[PDB]
């Protein structure tokens, strides 16, 4: 099927399954597996940090950070309508004993007025606000891009009051691809940054934290208790190498195919703005269509297409490796015959 | 002094010193202090409830209620500006491991559609809703009295969902009063209700947690955990019943006061809206002031006047037993030079 | 009824019930009630530490202290019978999120060598070991006290380590008097010390944590969180003070009163060591009688006399202020026509 | 190379498991389309005579889990005194879940049902609520011992009575059974979770898996979901584990074999060994007759081409894994006995 539904879909490439086959391993737990430490030295590197962290999941990797970042009782400033608040299953309070402090932001950027006024008086009734963080091509409001002096600004006020900085950079090569900016330049202005190496980068499992060394030595701890710590896990860490430096480039074609997919779209009659196409999303709206998002999606499926409601009007078309622009062309010609029985 | 910073200040009354001297008590961890036993006998009664309990601070009362009412993992629905998200030192994710989920209000009243649409969905990503929690008299809006239609709004909702609903009533005798509603009709649209009796009814300790007798239990059980959990608190509970059978009617007088200090202060030229003085407090903005809030808490409190500061360009002024109408009047010779000096 | 329960309850003294109703009083949370400031200023000195903090319970100043002298994830060695372990719902790992390594001790001692061997190695699947534990008068083993020797020992240890030690000395004072022991040499050896008032001292509420500044500041915060921060605590203060400065040497009358009972006890023929009993308690077995520890208690009940049981063949008999030599007397008739029934 | 009688997590994989994980047909996890996932889980849960299955990342991730779908916040976990799950995970129990272990010391792995009994909590404010009863089946420190089916039955019998879970932390579950004739399925009988991992003497690179019932395995999910282990393409490892699972446990016996043997030469060397305690893989080695400590005799070991673990000051542990052959063992052997020379 043409699967539009994630980026987190996409499957391993030729060259990440020989490199898994004879992927060189050890027991991690005792840092003895050469793949999964040359993975870290790599992140480390490229993202110009002192050192790196592989972990199972984004979700771990902000979580394990926020560990490391926090102690029980303090206060996170984050926006919103970021992933931590919403999507990681109230970890923050379970994990680290912490409370979210959301500030509203224009599509994950918060203004930097807020993000300062949001910051704990020191008070006895009051938690101690110790992390901030940012997440980069922020998901909800349709993979945009946060701008780099927000960034910037957010990291003066952060310095001032010796708060540490983490970026929730999931989707931080989207970002970079669309800005211009090299990801070192975003992680110069963060204490640390958590990045998916199974979402458009392709690799089937992972995500990786880069840092500090001794805020990576505590990440590591909290990873050990979280059950993150696995032994042989070089043959994933052998994809990730291949996805970390082969596949961030090719993430302009998925740009490229979400706006080619939106612009068409609109021209079918549907509801979706193609200016507000920034990476590798699409919002599609079905207030003008005869069922909702549900059933909507159903029809898709029916037709051969994969999309996800993200509320009774909205569905959202997520462009990828898997997702050639073959395949956007034959959704175009499912959603033209679709239109025609739904409008 | 002139103290206006709360109503937390007041001091015992003679009755309740003479009532702690001669208190009947007992060992109130084996349940026999006679005094704690019918001061929760009373306040259940008062409140329409099955049980109640004697907690050394409504923080705790709050805390215990959520910990009675949530699982690891929870979500709790609360005010973006109430007091158990602001000053309650982030106790809840400590606590009971729950995640707040602030929802913006009008004077302490959530819109119910917004509180509906922040229940969260079935889904392995999300926490799971347990309690939406309400504060009458809204303290940060300037002891707003949160309407009765408000409250069973959000009940009908609750009971919809299945989710507890918890009402923060430090000062809920102040909003009976001003509202005509009498506490029992409160709180049969809640599972639990706090309220304070060492605040405008100036009991010198304490406040209590009203609600179902399995609840109750739980919350007992939290309570001993925590450390509130006392032997002869019977000293502490005599003051209490004559808190809470001897100073409600009286709080008509606070209120009074604060209107008056209200309507002189907007005639002197301060920024004060005395139309929204319903109960205890006042809200004084510094914005027409030469000086911000906390340099105006400074001139105040060498003149003889201490408030507080709730934020960089607001005071809080609260009223109670403490202050007589004399008092206030000297206030406001204060106040009015101090506006020659500082406007 | 004779209640040879617990010391914990002992009533107020007269001169207590006069100091509450005279009590000056103020906001605790503004740090401004004198009573409870002179309280801790005496605690301090009294100790030989530079602050105090009142808590509402001994529970709570346990509690405060563990969450000031550690962070989530870390372990604390303590006395496999003691308090914290057994009597504390489980407080430690809800609130502190720390792990109790329980080390045997031969009537509260715990080896030192055996303390040594506990303390967990820097190793990514061990908890870091921040605090260790140690019980004067330890409670299970029927009220025994601990030699200054055994504290000396696991002092410079915990030095060595650079770990915390905190003495639950809810009952220090009795270990004081019995050992000529004074409570400051003893905390010398510590770095906090919990002790309480409500028990032997006779208070009607509270106890006490002393340690230095910073530690007591982030003890002060927790008790916030908590919900031990009260207002007007002057008039719980007031009958601390007494408790504290006027009945310390008395508790040698309950020392006697114990052994008293014990050596008589013995002599009816009842299974007690009077060898065992250097305080205000009385271990009991059950042994060579014709009923189990359970049943003992209620035919003691149905005839006028409390006690618990502590397992099914032991009960624990206390003395204090309120069970004089005349209700020993009166309790051993009724010991000797019990002994006559189930021997 | 050395000789790695450290841990049998060591194992590296097999031929079959390289060529099965590369050419893995996968899917994403979260959404449950993983297919090589879901046959993993359901071969587990049908291995195990139970309904449902869940992979997680590691043992440890499979044991909290569990402790968190079971338990609630100030609850008690009965726990035997050197089990992992109170010295080995990090404290997690205590962070993760907010609950206090109960140590209960044990007879090889064995707690007396009875001592299980009286640690169990009364109704009392002072009390947390006792909610789950943990035993570990290989028992790791007491040296791989085999907890007998009887003892598991009895305290499931006094679970039931007082309505707490029981969780296995089987983390070496197979070789309890190889030795003591046992199908999985009958230790899982008596348990409402078991966790077992694919990654020690099965040879999988990463991974274990928890069984149990529907309800429970969705808890544990979801708190899977929370502590982040809920993967993607997860189908490469999950390949591993059916290999592990279907050919990988009869020749546990061949580690037992080796282990045995090893044991019987270092006595008849002269070490503090015992012989008739050794039934799995590991074999516990006191330096009690030698002129150095634990940590010292490890470092001469190393300095002569074995890897060991020193679990005392006192005690070496040795592990047998699919990673050392016979010859490897006979090979440790002869240097042991030259050591011996050395230090006694
Ligand atoms: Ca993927
Ligand atoms: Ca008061
Ligand atoms: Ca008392
Ligand atoms: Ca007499
Ligand atoms: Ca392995
Ligand atoms: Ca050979
Ligand atoms: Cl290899
Ligand atoms: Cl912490
Ligand atoms: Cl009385
Ligand atoms: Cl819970
Ligand atoms: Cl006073
Ligand atoms: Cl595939």
């Amino acid at each position: 099927m043409i699967d539009l539904r994630s980026d987190t879909v996409t499957k391993p490439t030729e060259e990440m399954r020989k490199a898994m086959a004879q992927a060189e391993v050890g027991d991690d737990v005792y840092g003895e597996d050469p793949t999964i430490n040359e993975l870290e030295r790599l992140a480390a590197e490229t993202f110009g940090k002192e050192a790196a962290l592989f972990v199972p999941s984004g979700t771990m990797g902000n979580q394990v950070s926020i560990m490391a970042h926090t102690q029980r009782g303090d206060e996170v400033i984050l926006e919103a309508d970021s992933h931590i608040f919403w999507y990681e299953v109230g970890a923050m309070a379970v994990l680290s004993g912490v409370m979210p402090h959301p500030v509203p932001g224009k599509n994950g950027a918060m203004d930097p007025d807020d993000v300062r006024k949001a910051i704990r008086p020191r008070n006895i009734h009051f938690p101690r606000t110790s992390l901030i963080a940012i997440e980069n091509t922020h998901n909800r409001s349709g993979g945009r891009v946060v701008p780099l002096e927000n960034i910037k600004e957010i990291c003066t006020i952060a310095k001032e009051h010796g708060i540490n900085v983490h970026i929730d950079g999931a989707r931080i090569f989207n970002a970079s691809i669309a800005s211009g900016v090299p990801v070192k330049e975003y992680a110069g202005y963060a204490d640390s940054v958590m990045f998916c190496l199974s979402k458009g980068l392709c690799a089937p499992v992972g995500s990786v934290v880069v840092g500090d060394r001794d805020f990576i030595e505590r990440a590591r701890k909290a990873r050990k208790m979280l059950g993150g710590g696995m032994r042989q896990a070089g043959v994933l860490a052998a994809a990730g190498i291949i996805a970390l430096t082969k596949m961030v480039d090719r993430l302009k074609e998925d740009h490229e195919n979400a706006r080619f997919l939106a612009l068409k779209l609109k021209e079918i009659g549907y509801s979706v703005n193609p200016e507000d196409v920034k990476t590798n999303m699409v919002i599609l709206r079905t207030d003008n269509l005869k069922v909702n998002a549900h059933g909507f999606i159903e029809a898709l499926r029916n037709s051969g297409v994969l999309a996800n409601a993200v509320s009774d009007t909205e569905i959202r078309l997520v462009t990828h490796k898997d997702v050639s622009r073959n395949d956007i062309e034959e959704a175009l010609n499912i959603f033209e015959k679709l239109f025609r029985k739904f409008s």
